[PDB]
């Protein structure tokens, strides 16, 4: 089954590219779990994911 | 439907940190896909999760400029 029902359909295989020279903060987190708001960031829309699913998914957290 | 079916399962929220510091690389690939056999980096698992389901993922490319 699909992980990813809703994001850039029309795009064949979607990456995206973070420029690290660029952030402005000190934690950043990035979503693992294709239901964010503010896709590629993590908006914390995993929570409600793994509340409806029973799923363990979480974002991936760039420390400077 | 789960999206993640194998990774750390008795773990409620699969976390991982990047201290920006470590990155040895120009460009380093990590997983949205929870396929990878090396997560939290990419593998190129994701063709194969595509190519069977129809999905359309990829990872998230980390870049940092050759100082
Ligand atoms: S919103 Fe997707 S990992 Fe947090
Ligand atoms: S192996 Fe999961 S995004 Fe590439």
């Amino acid at each position: 089954s699909l992980i990813n029902l809703k994001i850039q359909k029309e795009n064949p295989k979607v990456v995206n590219e973070i420029n690290i020279e660029d952030l402005s903060l000190t934690k950043a987190a990035y979503c693992r779990c294709w239901r964010s708001k503010t896709f590629p960031a993590c908006d914390g829309s995993h929570n409600k994911h793994n509340e409806l699913t029973g799923d363990n998914v979480g974002p991936l957290i760039l420390k400077k």
